[PDB]
């Protein structure tokens, strides 16, 4: 609970290099427990505006520092993180609920996005191309786009805040965070931390806000002109709503939207690895993350040998229960809300055809605990309005023919992540390239990584982050045009 | 007038591979003479949906064809437009009312694009990425978005399209073509082209229509599910209507909006070329592009010897009239409607302060016809509302310091395309760096280029055209992690 | 005024066993002095939904208690 | 910049200074006019507008121009 050092656990918001305190504040609890974590500052449009104007002051002068310097503060700031990772870890378990185990992945996970666009700062390559003419020569220089506003969700607290404006400062911009209300604390953490290191003054600010000001504050921050890029990851109703506050100045913009990913099983998979793979995909985070494999098409032919190992294995190593002790593998959900959907959908789907193989009902510790579900003889349709309903929920549903399975994971117009697993190497590219989806995990379930593009297609989003693309999101390109020769 | 191949010249829609007539038409007049051209389809709502659809069917096929051979029907599509070059350019001349020798450099400009994107066709590279993991390798495929929705404006009835529709297709996607309604044949040249050519049916779609219609049809193809691109080039205003309708799918967009360009001219700048490169950049096209510099920021010292060798320069070189004159240099305005947003812009300023230094009234052949106008003493706050006043007309405005200019050039939020002339090496790189726009001349005033990069920052626009970056506006990102082993 | 046993003093509401405070404060003042005596917290539909649930799941429990 | 951009003339300093912020550098405008300093009477800041006067009774007529009087 407590023990952490004083400086990482913050209650105020961070502006301009200094910490300023909010005229109202809201509630942080821990969502296992149930207990009080602290009272945050609770930004309103005032305090946005004002953080806005500091990103926007510090980025006349960040633009001005070289590179190197730039990607030796993102890695001070990057050791500060591996120093601190103990109780960087804590924190989120704290807030998110997710084991410590899960905890610990996340803050390496978190400090990677630092330290690779660390790397990344140093490499922004413009061009020198050749043009018929002779009197000229043709250039074309990157430049960073200016102010960032950057919103994440409460899944993972760090890293989703950590890849965005890794590769915004990677880039030269600065950025204003607004942290997800149920877990603002790893996004203060960072900031305590970047001052630290050394991050001048304005480059990186934290607003956080509640329900009450997220509206208000959204639309501030994605308003301001001073504002110049917008980085979102959430729900897919929230993301249209900036896209049209975007629209007005013609911002640029990148998002990731919650979508239904799909875990594929075909005849020729190695089923213990299959069901390894959907253990992982389906319970890192209590199933609570939209990169979670919520539907499972599994083929006639090895349907009932996976389903039956998946129970087993689900009751061999799922271990409901608080996240900070010893053996626990199942978190609490983040919310009464999110317990309601889940058991909207198991019922919805048991009364519509479904037949529950193991723990369809709350759990027996209560509160926001849920007992890890698995449905067989699910179909189709029961997916309706769920597709933004995160739980320890896993509906499988049985297919006959390759087709069919390509044909009804492409069905949404929806596409983020997407999984499967088989043994025929021609079957293997066919399904990869098929499945339109922005990432594909071939026999994994865990696909996570700083050095790969992360993002979605159709629906799902714009841009990708990570990789040596992240940093493309933030420049702009500039063609010089250089003549008179 | 007449005289062309009569396949050229077209009426109907181009829809699925055919000409569909729609149950209305609008008419076409030459803007100089005011001859009545043709009557040409105008297409509603439903002509709308159906051409997506037709695209959408063809998308799931051309999507499959070798890259190879695509790029070979990008070039069969080239040299089609060469074969008809001298009709496709009068054409241009008809409608537009540019005079021949710039269609005729619009023509190559415009074919020179499907030449350009035909060979990036063949590279577009997917990336093999290493990760600490042993038991996995990453991929990065690329893969085309779908169907684009593609909007073009008048200044360049050819080139515009040309630009969008080579990329989209080089990168594996299809389009449903939306032409300004001043100039839509250049739009159905290009289609009968594409049919010749051998351009499978639904892959390359144009759908006329008015000003009525614009709105609807507009808003139907920018909104339609199976659209997932957006490539539109024209008014900030009509701009943002599109990024709303964008918003309401996440739909990926790009656009150029039509902004101010600064044209600086420095102390140390040679003046005749000044000159030389301030009578391109301002006549192209009467005044009449987005890239067009508006307003001259001359430095103190050069001032006069300047402001006198262009006037002196207008009135040897510019002779207005017919475009298919031989010796026209000058051509019409669109419309009336455009003649009274120049004269309001003359007269605003005059009676502000500015001194006229040659022709400054309606041309004395009527019609649409504007005089070359040269105002000297104006002012910054003098451009008001006139953002979008394009016109045979130059304001220049005397400045002291180098940091003046620089100021007073970004001040606009705007961000297209810039000019200067010097002759000081470093002065050169600061100022080059330092304009806030998309694409900078040095001591050139002609940039046009398909092998470099086109497009604003800002609110000038979104994406870039043309380049070895053009194809990326159409493709999306699939991170494949092979794992399993 | 004071003098008492801190832990008798309370400014936080009491829901499931704990101590929460609220997004809002309200003071409270001695109706003679019109001291100041303390903050207390000001919940609201959401922390009184929450302490219904609270109560609830315990009476699943607590109705099974023995009455002795 | 609604002085400038109508006829006056920047003496010294007319931008915001360059610790950011809320600083903005000591301005001093030559050549102002009376008609420059509409729904301006309650902005405060170092800025300084001159306009040049010829009579007594001129400067006088100006200066009660407003009905304001503190």
């Amino acid at each position: 609970l407590a023990g952490l050092s004083a400086a990482l656990l913050r209650t105020d918001s961070f502006v301009g290099g200094r910490w300023l305190p909010a005229a109202a504040t809201f509630p942080v609890q821990d969502p296992a427990s149930g207990a009080a974590l602290g009272m945050v500052a609770d930004c309103g449009v005032r305090e946005a505006r004002a953080a806005v104007r500091a990103a926007y002051e510090a980025f006349c002068r960040w633009r001005e520092v070289s590179a190197k310097e730039r990607s030796s503060l993102l890695r001070k700031w990057y050791n500060l993180m591996i120093q601190n990772k103990d109780d960087l870890a804590r924190i989120i378990t704290a807030e998110s609920g997710k084991p410590l185990k899960e905890a610990h992945g996340e803050i390496l996970y978190s400090a990677f996005f630092l330290e690779w666009f660390s790397e990344e700062a140093r490499r922004v390559y413009g061009d020198i191309i050749h043009t018929p003419a002779k009197d000229r020569r043709a250039l074309v220089l990157k430049q960073p786009i200016g102010v960032a506003a950057v919103i994440t969700p409460w899944n993972f607290p760090s890293a989703m805040i950590t890849r965005k404006v890794g590769a915004a400062l990677a880039a030269g911009c600065t950025v204003v965070v607004k942290p997800a209300e149920d877990t603002p604390f790893s996004a203060l953490a960072l900031a305590e931390l970047a001052s630290q290191a050394g991050i001048p003054s304005g480059v990186y600010n934290v607003i956080p806000c509640s329900r009450k000001n997220a509206k208000e504050v959204g639309e501030a921050i994605c308003t301001d002109p001073l504002v110049s890029k917008i980085s979102f990851t959430g729900s897919t109703t929230t993301g249209k709503i900036l896209l049209h506050h975007a629209a007005n100045s013609v911002k640029r913009v990148s998002m990731e939207l919650g979508g239904l990913a799909p875990f594929i099983v075909f005849d020729s998979a190695n089923v213990d690895q299959a069901v390894a793979g959907a253990m992982a995909s389906k319970f890192r985070n209590t199933g609570q993350t939209a990169v979670c494999s919520n539907q499972f098409l599994v083929q006639r032919g090895i349907h009932d040998a996976f389903v039956k190992a998946f129970a087993e294995a689900m009751k061999k190593n799922l271990r409901v229960g608080n996240g900070f002790e010893e053996g626990t593998t199942q978190g609490p959900l983040i919310n009464e809300k999110a317990v309601e959907k889940v058991e909207k959908q198991v019922n919805d789907a048991v009364s519509k055809g479904a037949t529950v193989v193991t723990g369809g009902k709350r759990h027996q510790l209560g509160k926001n605990f849920f007992e890890p579900t698995l449905l067989c003889n699910v179909t189709q349709d029961m997916l309706c309005t769920h597709e933004e309903t995160f739980g320890p929920l896993a509906p499988v549903i049985k297919f006959d023919t390759e087709e069919e399975a390509i044909a009804i994971a492409n069905a949404a117009d929806v596409g983020l992540a997407g999984y499967f697993y088989s043994q025929d190497p021609a079957q293997i590219w066919r399904v990869a390239e098929q499945l339109e989806v922005g990432m594909v995990g071939v026999n994994e379930g865990l696909i996570s990584s700083v050095e790969c593009p992360f993002g979605g297609v159709k629906q799902s989003g714009l841009g990708r982050e990570g990789s040596k693309y992240g940093i493309d999101e933030y420049l702009e390109l500039k063609y010089v045009c250089y003549g008179g020769l």
